[PDB]
């Protein structure tokens, strides 16, 4: 039937200027050697992106998908939800969210400036008006980090970004930015992903894994999950947000959006030319998100009653997706697991890489992270969220004149605070390098979900016993493929091994010590690992008095 875009052959253009890297690192020669093997992606692969999400969408429902679509409007039709007043609306926009067109950016936004203010409610008025009219929007190339993989052609093409105008951004939050709040837990309640932190997550999956007679588990994931979704999955949508109990204004508004912007519309480069066509999900809008992780959730749960897979437990973050079950013996599991993948694939949702059955839960990765085991000097065992440190420690070696990536360091310790990479590696790294700059009470930024929040690096004694418990100062026996793949990264990367961070970490954790105070907490806490005598750690009285729950939620 649809095609997911069409272009017209003008560039994906830059936008702004692209960052060089320069000859020396210093911030990151001391971390990693192999800086020629760390990237960001640019508009010059834009067109190569282009040309792989590029493809005719053919969409093919059936009994099972109308039936769990049937249950997921009924949930929804519990939600009540509100407009956001157009001043609400304007101070969720970011402090840098790209500036508009009808000269004004987020600051007057923010601030609720004459012009802005009176730019939106026009362009408001215009949505409760027309219900047509396609609303044009900017594409652009996303600039990430990654380091280059051979076997997977060196470098990947950056991923394609499409958002319409500042004032639109402003007018789909009074629309729809309560509804992004309350829908998803509404419909998928302990599914939905992207309420729970490391911790949490692992201990859902725990929980699951327990309750089967006996698991089975599995993950999928979607092949460029944005130019799968359909004109009709977005409609769809649209409809299940039209399920919940909304004034009439909003409703207005919601479909003036779905039909105007969020089923399709044509897409200008940063240059004003024309570039192309869309007919599938804008990664850019208020509702990718939401949109994606019910869209997911909608044809998994569908296709897991096409497949006959047995008590279902289910775990979506966007177009990720666990799913642990109870085991019809690994013969049937094949063929249902196939099963799953060809109306998975009836769906749009084609799979990036064959789903597999597995009996063991460290074998399962999704959202880039998976579930290990660690003991203490108990024998205790120990369970954590971890994942592949080649990404993080590529983005730990990312500087440039616009961009210093200690934040960076800063998010992976907190989210990964229990991992043997984040405890040797990057907390050796980070406390060795804030030390010498003299900067180790500066406050730094961690970004999560679109949120920014102040940490003092001082803290994070408090903060991880918070997040994680004290077993993460204390963990000792890690899993055989977690020592396989830091060992593998850090030679990847022309970083020292583990045994010399052992050595850096007693010198960085003797200095941290002598400094007294909450370096010396630092010190003890966060390196107890590194020396022979281990001292005995108590719980910190700070840690009862924060609170961390809106770190991990949306
Ligand atoms: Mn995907
Ligand atoms: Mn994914």
């Amino acid at each position: 039937s649809s095609m997911s875009y069409s272009w017209t052959g003008a560039l994906i253009t830059p936008c702004g200027p692209e960052e060089e890297k320069l000859p020396i690192n210093p911030l990151s020669n001391s971390l990693l050697r192999y800086h020629n093997k760390v990237y960001c992606t640019t508009s010059k692969s834009a067109s190569q992106r282009a040309k792989k999400v590029t493809f005719d969408r053919t969409q093919v429902l059936d009994a099972h998908y109308d039936s769990v679509l049937k249950d997921i409007k009924l949930a929804a039709s519990k939600v009540s939800a509100r407009l956001l007043t157009l001043q609400q609306a304007c101070q969720l926009t970011p402090p840098h969210s790209a500036r508009s067109k009808y000269g004004f950016g987020a600051k007057e936004v923010r601030s609720l400036s004459g012009r802005a203010v009176n730019h939106i409610k026009s362009v408001w008025k215009d949505l409760l008006e027309d219900p047509q009219t396609p609303i044009p929007t900017t594409i652009m190339a996303k600039n990430e980090v990654f380091c280059v993989d051979p076997a997977k052609g060196g470098k990947k093409p950056a991923r394609l970004i499409v958002y319409p105008d500042l004032g639109v951004r402003v007018c789909e939050k009074m629309a729809l930015y309560d509804i992004t709040q309350k829908l998803p837990q509404a419909v998928m309640g302990a599914s939905y992903g992207f309420q729970y932190s490391p911790a949490q997550r692992v201990e859902y999956l725990l929980k699951a894994w327990a309750e089967k007679k006996d698991p089975m588990g599995f993950s999928y994931d979607t092949r460029h999950f944005d130019s799968t979704v359909t004109e009709r999955d977005i409609r769809t949508e649209e409809s299940i947000y039209q399920a919940c109990s909304l004034p009439e204004e909003a409703r207005t508004a919601i479909h003036s959006l779905t039909e105007r912007l969020y089923v399709g519309g044509p897409m200008f480069n940063s240059k004003g030319q024309t570039c192309g066509y869309r007919r599938c999900r804008a990664s850019g809008v208020l509702t990718t998100s939401m949109g994606n992780t019910i869209t997911c959730y909608v044809k998994a749960l569908a296709a897991c009653k096409a497949a006959g897979i047995v008590a279902p437990t289910m775990l979506v973050c966007g177009d990720d997706l666990i799913v642990i079950s109870e085991s019809q013996g690994t013969e049937e599991d094949e063929r249902n697991l196939r099963a799953f993948t060809e109306a998975m694939t009836r769906y749009s949702a084609p799979p990036g890489d064959p789903p597999r059955p597995e009996y063991d839960l460290e074998l399962i990765t999704s959202c880039s992270s998976n579930v290990s085991v660690a003991l203490g000097p108990r024998g205790r065992r120990r369970y954590y969220l971890t994942r592949d440190p080649t990404t993080p420690l590529a983005r730990a070696a990312w500087e440039t004149v616009r961009h210093s990536p200690i934040n960076s360091w800063l998010g992976n310790i907190i989210q990964y605070a229990p991992t043997i990479w984040v405890r040797m590696v990057l907390m050796t790294h980070f406390f060795s390098i804030l030390m010498v700059q003299d900067t180790l009470d500066q406050n730094l930024n961690f970004e999560m979900y679109g949120s920014v929040y102040s940490v003092n690096p001082l803290d994070l004694p408090a903060i991880i016993e918070r997040l994680h418990g004290l077993d993460a100062f204390s963990m000792h026996t890690y899993s055989h493929h977690e020592l396989t793949r830091v060992a593998s990264a850090l030679r990847k990367l022309g970083a020292p091994p583990l045994r010399v961070w052992k050595s850096r970490a007693r010198a960085v954790r003797a200095s941290l010590i002598s400094r007294g105070g909450k370096a010396a907490v630092c010190g003890r806490y966060l390196f107890n690992w590194a020396v022979k005598t281990k001292l005995k750690l108590t719980p910190l009285p700070e840690a009862r008095l924060l609170d961390l729950s809106s770190w991990f939620t949306v």
